[PDB]
């Protein structure tokens, strides 16, 4: 019982960022197991504007699939703002066991209140600092610094701590700010910066790989309701396909970029053991104090959680 059907994918990252390699192999993911008959149209760069305007068109019906980070969704749903802490999830593998897990699910379960489903977690990753005044490879060397943010309290409060003027913008819009200088700086994971091309504009990197951020591979509810079951099933089997995919060629995606950026000598710093507990030191307390806006018992359950993952 499939009927022909044509799908909008819209999405925020370039069409070859592992991520937008991903979505087209959600694509023909769903069109081999429908036989053709659901057809998935990818508009990536922004074409269908930035995550805050790809979540409201799930919801309006515009659009059916998308993906987008955790941050903004934490505007409809705030215990989402859970992963903009810094260093919850000491590497990958605790991130899957954590977001594939019931605390993961939790979070997924609020989605359909709004009118949204999580088909499942997909990785954005790891996030690194960029900019163009200097040289961080200090706590200190943030003091000042614009600093791009993604468009939540959490987020804006973290580097507000750690001494930034943190910047919140969309995605889409971020670019040219670096290139105007608008603003000094952001942070992304590595394949993000390199086929965004913002080390064009950002002659420091530092390794920083102070946030980790899910994805969330979204659908819209009023959309996929009116599904057959037998719809629902291509859109459910192809989404855990191609989970497996994304995750996969992030992290190659990762290795590719660290290699391109430090082989077209943009210049990398890190922060020392000594600087990393300077970090530490800092961010404790603003986690502590971003909870209530939060939730207390989401931030102790994943922070559980990836304790037994870990
Ligand atoms: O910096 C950001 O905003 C995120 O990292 C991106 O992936 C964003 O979702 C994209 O569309």
């Amino acid at each position: 019982d499939i009927k022909p059907r044509i799908i909008r994918f819209g999405y925020g990252l370039a069409d070859d960022s592992p991520t937008g390699k991903a979505s087209a192999h959600f694509a023909e993911v769903v069109s081999k197991l429908s036989d053709g008959k659901m057809k998935v149209k990818t508009f990536g760069n922004g074409a269908l504007g930035p995550d805050e305007q790809l979540i409201n068109s799930l919801i309006s019906g515009s659009g059916e699939i998308t993906f987008v980070s955790t941050a903004p969704i934490a505007s409809l749903i705030p215990e989402f703002g859970v992963f903009d802490l810094p260093f919850l999830f000491d590497n990958e593998k605790v991130a899957d066991t954590v977001l594939d897990g019931p605390e993961g699910k939790k979070l997924l379960d609020k989605l359909p209140a709004k009118g949204l489903i999580g088909l499942n977690y997909w990785e954005n990753g790891f996030r690194n600092i960029t900019n163009s005044r200097h040289e961080i490879s200090k706590l200190d060397d943030i003091g000042g610094i614009k600093l791009r943010v993604m468009q939540n309290q959490v987020a804006l409060s973290v580097f507000k701590g750690l001494g930034a003027n943190a910047i919140p913008m969309p995605f889409t819009e971020l670019f040219t700010a670096l290139e105007t200088k608008t603003v000094d700086g952001q942070e992304n994971p590595l394949s993000t910066i390199q086929t965004s091309k913002f080390y064009e504009v950002q002659p420091y990197l530092t390794l920083s790989n102070h946030v980790y951020t899910p994805f969330v591979f979204l659908a819209s509810k009023k959309w996929f309701d009116q599904l057959s079951q037998d719809e629902k099933d291509v859109i459910t089997q192809a989404a855990a396909d191609s989970q497996a995919f994304q995750r996969k060629a992030s992290r190659q995606g990762n290795e590719d970029a660290l290699k391109y950026l430090k082989e077209h000598n943009v210049k990398v710093a890190e922060f020392s053991t000594e600087e990393r507990e300077k970090i530490r030191e800092k961010v404790a307390p603003i986690v502590e104090s971003l909870k209530a806006k939060i939730g207390k018992e989401t931030v102790e359950g994943v922070l559980d959680a990836a304790k037994k993952a870990s």
